[PDB]
């Protein structure tokens, strides 16, 4: 199983087709809300990334709901 990052915010109107998305397939992940974390900002945009909402699998990082991606890299 690979590691699944979701990078969000409070104002991200895209966010909740990645969250369901992730959740009905029973793929969990950890969410980072980089509006209310630093820490999260700084991950992100060390990496290049100034988007939202963002998905890495474990390395690799897909900017906005890429669904046939998504599902490549998971499965």
């Amino acid at each position: 199983a690979k590691e699944v990052i979701v990078y969000t915010s409070n104002t991200c109107p895209h966010c909740f087709t990645v969250k369901e998305f992730l959740s009905e397939n029973n793929v969990e992940f950890t969410e980072k809300n980089i509006q209310t974390d630093a820490a999260a900002r700084k991950e992100l945009m060390k990496k290049g990334i100034m988007a939202v909402p963002v998905i890495q699998i474990d390395e690799e990082v897909v900017v906005g709901f890429d669904r046939d991606k998504i599902e490549e890299l998971l499965g």
